[PDB]
């Protein structure tokens, strides 16, 4: 694995958006464990140089350490396939779906990811024919909320949920109903390529999540599929809860984690013994 079969690295650190410092501490971090490593690695902040330089100065590909705004929305991956430069993360596609919370959840749902289950309804449909069907697939109580402030109504009789559709459709052109569950835990998956990274338990942290080797290994499993069905790389978190008989529902994804001391994915990676450096080479080796 000679370090320079990587070529000429780009660090993207920094960028518009509000969390512009913690992209800086982020990046440098992972500049100096690309260093580290021999990798010939040098940072570009997108913010106070032209993203065509990239191609000028003859970079290959880049690490992208930006939080927020154009570096994960898909709009930097765009500009970056566009200029031929490979780059850590996911693509387009993986990138803008993975910010909408919504479309991602269609997809899983749709794929037999379990997500907490909801159907949908839109301005103008046959209230009282998707009211009789929801009720059937998801019980009541009930939560309607729209799609994309407003408090969420609660429908408590199967009679009573047209005319919720009904009025949450005055106001909102498309809306969600939602089953009700119960909080059973909050944990965080960590993927960075093969690596074998542990669980990571969220109480609003820890390691060991207190889940058996079992249930740990098929969570990652399914959270690797979720990553597939969105057209995301293997980089990321994925968000999941369990109600109280231990069923997994999977929330949201993140493609572009943190990367200073103390965030996610370098904790559950010493957690197993695998340090900052292998952890960003780790991660480069996907665009090779």
């Amino acid at each position: 694995i000679d370090p320079k079969r990587f070529g000429k690295v780009a660090v993207l650190l920094g960028g518009d958006s509000a969390e512009r410092e913690v992209s800086l501490n982020s990046g440098r971090l992972v500049l100096q464990g690309l260093r580290d490593a021999g990798i010939d690695a040098h940072p570009f902040d997108p913010a106070q140089r032209p993203l065509a330089a990239l191609k000028d100065e003859g970079f290959v590909r880049a690490f992208n350490a930006l939080h927020g705004g154009y570096g994960e929305n898909g709009q930097i991956q765009g500009a970056l396939d566009f200029y031929g430069i490979r780059y850590t993360g996911s693509g387009v596609l993986g990138s803008a779906l993975g910010l909408d919370k919504f479309r991602t959840k269609l997809v899983w749902q749709q794929t037999g990811i379990p997500t907490p289950p909801f159907e949908t309804v839109m301005r103008g449909d046959d209230y009282a024919a998707r009211a009789q069907d929801i009720v059937a697939k998801l019980g009541v109580p009930l939560f309607v909320k729209p799609a994309s402030s407003v408090a969420v109504e609660k429908v408590k009789s199967a009679d009573a949920l047209p005319a919720a559709l009904e009025e949450a459709a005055k106001h909102d052109k498309i809306v969600i109903v939602e089953k009700s569950i119960e909080g059973g835990g909050e944990y965080t998956a960590c993927i960075a390529a093969d690596l074998d990274l542990p669980l990571i338990r969220i109480v609003p942290y820890l390691i060991p999540c207190g889940l058996d080797a079992a249930k740990e290994a098929e969570f990652k499993r399914i959270a690797r599929r979720a990553f597939d069905v969105l057209g995301c790389t293997d980089w990321g978190r994925a968000d999941f809860m369990l109600d109280a008989a231990g069923n997994p529902y999977f929330l949201e994804v993140n493609t572009a984690p943190g990367m200073t001391d103390h965030s996610l994915p370098p904790k559950a990676a010493r957690a197993v013994g695998i340090g900052y450096s292998e952890l960003v080479v780790k991660v480069l080796s996907l665009t090779l």
